[PDB]
């Protein structure tokens, strides 16, 4: 058996301090048939809750911990930095070191600007795209998440190609009016969107691999088609690689799929688990950012030495072979979980995009948000509870992939599969 | 003499990696008659550049380092956390601990939500204000900075009370249309703004002590008047205490001035030098934030254990007497610098607001942005160079105060004064 008492107690406290008892909605566990699991430590692929329970971590702080928890190098260098200073509010050399590493590893990024989050990265990218092009409209994709920036908190309007609507209360009046939302992997609706608004489309923002509606790889020609249509109409291509960056492949999703955006939003891995983000791309576009250009973007704690260091030390330990091992781990994971699902009549479909993996509780292929929404969400809710009990910490959402680390072992994968077999059998006997 | 060669070399590198060679405009030093000083370490009130030069730090990472650099407790606890984990993407206990401390110390904050920056804090607060009230318009003050959030990148329109204009390229079309900008300390223009748009004014955002146009204390009745007018029209009062928070006074500027806002945006100190931010306030308002309410705001790395810990350990070491010492340090600083200025015919005016201090190179009282803009900016540019050479690291902007720490000694203040005497004499001989 497994006790979650301290997490129960901690969450009770949390609920009287924060909205939903959390600093981010997903952490409320509202869709997984158990209450939030409070974590206190981790080591490699293992995460430990405040109840001392061990889990094989497939959340990995939602992407940053690509080397697992508390990587020795990363941690010792972090302690070293802490000794010298957390922050200086002045330029540092580590900012240069990560900047150039990011520039050397991310194809489209020639000039980068560090920020405090993916939300800031994308928000700044959208503003950059609009300021650089002198255009108002942004095209995004249904199911893609870019952060809680107002300019991005938008939905599809009434119609096939559509100037959007606000996707939340509090969003500035008519902020969504200059934003188009078409289905992911729907290149034809993109073509239609440009036919109507193309000459005012500042940019197209896309997750080159959707990871916030589950892992949803791009369809053949989808990203290239976005690259072509943006060029044709003079629009910018913004790759939201906050999650895909340094995770899908060594050279990111843009390197993996050989499609080079004008702008790239990064985060997670580049902070090694600390608050971070960045937007970069072509120099002449990035030059428009303050203080060198008119487009204003500041951050007093941006390029934080601790985050720059952790991200630097994380990335240094990643090689092409890391991703080879991810894929091999993903293969066994997919195979083992899929066979388990078959054996117990569990509807399932896996999506693979480079080293990114995730499955849906549906037999129908997930190629967009609509087909992701076809997943058995209640089954996932139940399944999740069973997996946590078997020592597997999954993202408390069906609309998330399985985050792999370099620290995940074959034994971890086997135990994860065995955990799924057990959980699927139980569900099937019901 | 003093060499800045490594910083010269580092900045040359920086310029080919980031816009303006920086992750934030002010760090480019464009207004101070010397190029950016690269920092590598600090200890208490001392900051050290990459050239090994020692400075008495009056920037303190722009506010977070209220205990100075590398505070022993803060650093050791940071190392302890690094051992356990940088981030978990799941709820933690330290999030609770800082949350309640913030709730126990900031008067208006009953429920808080941690974010990655002050920009996110204010942006989320504006969205909250607009979502909670179902209203579109936000009133801000000329000279006040709340972050690079689009909803806030706005300026005053043509007219006395005015629906605003975009204050940067790239800002979404007509996002500023629902934002009013009136001069700081100009309560009459606030009254006029409400007469015209009051029933659609979602909230009034203000720095209870302006610190981004220099230190500009509120005038008698200004904050109370804002509190009254917002209540009268059902608008929210948002205190941007990202800088003032835990710096102006123990109970923040809202406690210091005895004016309680509906919402409070926090940052800096609460991260102890790590990327951080938070917005909080009345529970029923904060409850509207996701997942407990409809107003969407997420952050995957929000409530970062390292930032929560550093901020917690920073705040724990602050007492009422810390601020007593700030004021006493500020008195000698003001007196010594003012006498030096008098002696050398240097135009000067000091502004004090609690433990916040700053001076302007003008003899005319600075009560708003317009009068702050009356300062001899070229004199400041020159003066700054002289001060850095004398071992005093000031904010590379006239529109900034002097950040004090608990680590600043009487000797530091004396040397800072002596540095100002020397610099003023040199300038006066010209
Ligand atoms: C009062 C105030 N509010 C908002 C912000 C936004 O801060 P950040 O650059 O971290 O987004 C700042 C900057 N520290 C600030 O001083
Ligand atoms: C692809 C993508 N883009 C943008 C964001 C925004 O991230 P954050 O919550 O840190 O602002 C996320 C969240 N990690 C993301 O996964």
């Amino acid at each position: 058996m497994r006790s979650y008492e301290k997490s129960k107690t901690a969450f009770k406290e949390a609920q009287k301090l924060m909205p939903g008892g959390v600093n981010s909605p997903v952490r409320a566990f509202k869709s997984v048939d158990m209450d939030p699991i409070f974590m206190e430590r981790g080591k490699g692929s293992k995460i430990f809750d405040i109840d001392g329970n061990e889990y094989i971590d497939y959340v990995l702080s939602w992407g940053p911990l690509i080397l697992g928890h508390t990587n020795d190098r990363v941690v010792e260098s972090l302690k070293k930095v802490a000794e010298y200073g957390t922050s200086f509010g002045a330029p540092t050399e580590v900012e240069n070191e990560l900047a150039k590493l990011v520039i050397d590893r991310v194809p489209s990024v020639e000039i980068v600007r560090m920020v405090s989050s993916g939300t800031e990265a994308t928000m700044s990218a959208l503003r950059l795209a609009r300021g650089y092009t002198g255009r108002n409209k942004i095209l995004k994709f249904e199911g893609c998440y870019h952060g809680h920036g107002d300019s991005l908190l938008i939905k599809a309007g009434s119609g096939v190609a559509t100037l959007g609507l606000p996707d939340s209360p509090g969003v500035p009046e008519g902020i969504a009016k200059n934003t188009i939302t078409v289905p992911y992997n729907d290149l034809e609706s993109v073509k239609l969107a440009f036919q109507q608004f193309g000459e005012d489309i500042a940019g197209v923002i896309v997750e080159p691999v959707a990871g916030n509606m589950g892992v949803v790889p791009p369809q053949e020609g989808f990203l290239q088609g976005l690259r072509d249509i943006t060029e044709q109409y003079g629009s910018l291509l913004i790759f939201d690689e906050v999650m895909t960056g340094f995770r899908v492949d060594y050279n990111c999703a843009q390197g993996y799929f050989g499609v080079t955006p004008d702008l790239t939003c990064l985060g997670k891995v580049i902070g090694g688990g600390l608050p971070v983000g960045a937007y970069g791309g072509k120099a002449e576009i990035m030059e428009q950012i303050a203080p060198s250009g008119p487009i204003y973007q500041a951050g007093t704690l941006s390029g934080n030495p601790l985050a720059m260091t952790a991200g630097l030390e994380t990335l240094k330990q990643l090689t092409p072979d890391s991703y080879k091992n991810f894929i091999k781990k993903g293969d066994r994971l997919e195979e083992g979980i899929s066979k388990a699902a078959e054996a117990h009549g569990i509807p399932h479909t896996f999506n693979r995009a480079g080293s990114m993996i995730g499955f849906f509780f549906t037999n129908e292929p997930v190629i967009n948000y609509e087909t992701a929404k076809a997943s058995d969400l209640k089954l996932f809710a139940s399944y999740y509870k069973g997996m946590a009990n078997e020592g597997v910490f999954l993202p408390p959402s069906q609309f998330e992939g399985l985050f792999l680390s370099t620290a995940h072992t074959d034994e971890d994968i086997e135990n994860t599969i065995q955990a799924a077999e057990k959980v699927f059998a139980e569900i099937s006997r019901r």
